[PDB]
């Protein structure tokens, strides 16, 4: 029983790592391209926004579409298309073809996660679902970490064209292997399927739990993005610190976030296993509320206590704590959304919470800068903290509402 779990998890890990590395290879190899071919920063923003829009639209459409077909053909086709796009990028010359191919890459990249989530839910009992979710999700962190060094080393002894071609060929080979290996359903090999304890979209959208979860995810994502974007500006312009302090703060925040995501997954899974079965509440709500309280406390302490005569250790500890308390709930919202949804309508819920995330991420962009430039940065951070506190109070107020979606008996 465990051998198939091991092989499927290994294949998914490799596939997702290749996804992330070939998503970020452009920014990885950017300097050599600039040296060989002149570039204009406006066109760089053009390309980046093109991919951002394509990836968002593809994520939504793939989330909607994943439940209609299998979760293996989609994964393999997505990786094959990404590899083909990266290969064909090596012979492009001008900016428009760059933009078109990179838009196609953004469209292709949307097929990655939903099949993996469906397979993970189908193959794992609830006592290990969140833990293995977080463990698999760490692959993108691993790729983002050990991508640039390899890119620079390879570019030292070869041109960027060869690097892109090799990456594309490797992606195609990995796609073939993943198509060969991954098994979507336990009963397909012939063994006994796990007992899944129908629902229709019309009464799927009429469930208040989905709206509550979406609002919470929007708020937490907005707070995270605003803080991670404007922390350096707040610490430099007003607190009078140095750039090294900001870099160390960012690194500590990332490390704390990784640790928080992993620990949240593990502890939530342990609590779910420990708890009983009922149609009211959810065992992960306690951890979610604790981590949101950590958000609020860390943000208030960072806003108030941190001054111009603060040792670097205080800033590092605050950054690590905020990263922990911020990257916990972000993964926990997705885990809850996928788990609690009806078995045949999970991808739609994932797409809905993703587009809420997109809206929340937008809401912390230009308006935040406008508020900061109007009065000050401290006013903007106070507004963000007040919104976070109100959101966590509201979420705690409704911990006992119906948690299962779909038709109700």
């Amino acid at each position: 029983y465990g051998y198939y779990r091991t092989v499927i998890f290994s294949a998914m890990f490799g596939g997702y790592s290749l996804y992330y590395f070939n998503r970020k290879t452009f920014s990885f190899v950017m300097p050599s391209l600039v040296e060989e071919i002149p570039l204009d920063k406006d066109d760089l923003g053009f390309i980046t926004s093109s991919q951002s829009a394509a990836y968002a639209i593809s994520k939504f459409v793939s989330g909607v579409l994943s439940d209609q077909m299998s979760a293996r053909w989609l994964f393999s086709s997505g990786l094959l298309l990404v590899g083909l796009v990266n290969i064909f990028f090596a012979w492009s010359s001008t900016v428009p073809v760059f933009a078109a191919l990179w838009f196609l890459n953004g469209l292709a990249q949307g097929l990655g996660w939903p099949p993996c989530g469906k397979v993970l839910r189908k193959w794992f009992e609830p006592s290990q679902f969140g833990t293995w979710w977080a463990i698999l999700s760490t692959s993108m962190n691993l790729a983002g970490g050990l991508g640039p060094i390899l890119a620079t080393i390879l570019a030292q002894s070869y041109s960027w064209r060869s690097t892109l071609a090799l990456s594309g060929a490797l992606c195609v080979v990995v796609s073939f292997l993943c198509l060969l290996l991954i098994h979507n359903e336990p009963a397909d090999v012939g063994l006994r399927n796990l007992d899944p304890m129908e629902s229709t979209l019309q009464e799927l959208l009429l469930s208040p739990y989905l709206w509550v979860l979406s609002t919470g995810y929007l708020v937490v994502f907005g707070v995270k993005t605003c803080c991670t974007d404007w922390g350096q500006f707040f610490l430099i312009q007003e607190k009078g610190q140095s750039a090294l302090v900001g870099s160390s703060y960012m690194s500590a925040l990332e490390v704390g976030g990784l640790v928080g995501s992993i620990a949240a997954g593990y502890l939530s899974d342990r609590a779910m296993a420990k708890a009983g079965l009922s149609n009211y509440g959810n065992p992960r709500h306690g951890l979610l509320l604790f981590m949101m309280a950590g958000m609020t406390v860390s943000m208030y302490l960072f806003r108030v206590t941190v001054t111009s005569d603060s040792p670097k250790l205080w800033i590092l500890v605050l950054g690590a704590v905020f990263g922990f308390s911020s990257y916990g709930p972000i993964a926990l919202f997705g885990v809850i959304a996928n788990e609690s949804a009806p078995p045949n309508l999970c991808g739609t819920s994932h797409a809905i919470v993703g587009l809420m995330a997109n809206v929340g991420g937008f809401l912390a962009g230009l308006p935040f800068s406008t508020i900061a430039k109007h009065y000050s940065w401290s006013t903007a951070f106070w507004v963000a903290e007040v919104i976070c506190a109100a959101s966590t109070a509201a979420f705690f107020l409704l911990r006992n509402i119906r948690t299962k979606m779909g038709r109700v008996s």
